[PDB]
């Protein structure tokens, strides 16, 4: 968990690193876009996002990167979800050299375009294409599931597009302000994004891989919503609370098909066990794409 190693085939030179703009910048971290050179096996040169800790953060923060760092190393490497292409551990901060996704989170890119679509009164989604993401999606984290990894935030929010509007699940984690994040919401000591947690979660404080498959489930809703808020205009309160554990569920979204929206309540099955799991969700969704 700690004590993993982090190989040193990553490492890779900061004087080798050309920063750009800032991507997104949260209390104790920031992404930042950079140009990379000589970077891996064919020396090539290309645009990366990196993740880094800012002058705020201290010791706590570092010991997350790191850990972080050390799994993504571990994990290996799919086509969708966001890969380590490298990292500076030596002589300075650490930095963590990841892919760079031209189109941003999904979340935003579903908003953006949905107001472009509105417009008249690049080109239109289509049905197929919130089909294909939410597969993509699947079929990352059907990838985590078989290396026992578990996302623990799994939202539009931290899922990325790269060229060609390919889907890759991330964690903007310290490079997101959740301080100020209304998705997440203060429970005790943690701040949470409780509308995405399954019951045991909430209540119990239990991660699985089930748990993430609940959570892929409001993540369907997101995309066939076009990027509306989950159980909107409905404050997080005991009622919110009860109303999960008794098997409240949202309704059907706009651009659902009667099937797909089947299986977002496969995915909130009040017991774990009977949820999907991801290969099923992804095998599913392929034939559907
Ligand atoms: C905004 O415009 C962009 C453009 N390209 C981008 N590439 C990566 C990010 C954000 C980002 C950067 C790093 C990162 N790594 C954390 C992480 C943890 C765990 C996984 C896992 F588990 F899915 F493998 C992936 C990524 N996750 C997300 C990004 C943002």
């Amino acid at each position: 968990p700690t004590q993993l190693p982090y190989n040193e085939k990553w490492e890779f030179p900061r004087n080798n690193l050309q920063f750009g703009k800032t991507l997104g910048a949260g209390a104790f971290g920031k992404v930042v876009e950079a140009t990379a050179f000589g970077l891996g096996k064919e020396d090539a040169v290309l645009k990366v996002a990196v993740k880094m800790l800012k002058s705020t953060a201290h010791a706590d923060e570092k010991e997350a990167l790191m850990s972080e760092l050390k799994i993504m190393s571990h994990l290996g490497q799919h086509e969708n979800i966001v890969n380590l292409l490298g990292a500076c551990t030596h002589g300075g901060p650490v930095l963590v050299i990841t892919e760079y996704c031209t189109y941003g989170d999904l979340l935003n890119f579903l908003r953006r375009k949905a107001e472009a679509m509105l417009g008249p009164s690049g080109r239109p989604l289509e049905l197929r294409d919130l089909l294909h993401f939410s597969s993509q999606v699947a079929q990352g984290m059907a990838f985590l599931a078989s290396k026992n990894c578990i996302h623990r935030d799994v939202a539009a929010r931290n899922v990325l597009l790269t060229n060609g509007h390919v889907a890759k699940i991330g964690d903007f984690g310290l490079a997101r302000d959740i301080m100020n994040d209304s998705n997440y919401i203060v429970k005790g000591n943690a701040r949470l994004p409780v509308k995405w947690m399954a019951p045991e979660s909430i209540f119990d404080s239990v991660y699985t891989v089930q748990s993430d498959v609940w959570s892929y489930g409001i993540l369907l809703w997101e995309i066939f919503s076009l990027g509306l808020n989950p159980y909107p205009g409905i404050l997080v309160n005991s009622k919110f609370y009860k109303l999960v554990k008794d098997g409240y569920q949202m309704a059907q979204p706009a651009f659902a098909p009667k099937n797909i929206y089947s299986i977002m309540q496969a995915c909130w099955a009040l017991e774990p066990t009977h949820r999907p799991t991801f290969q099923q969700i992804t095998s599913f969704l392929q034939e559907q794409a």
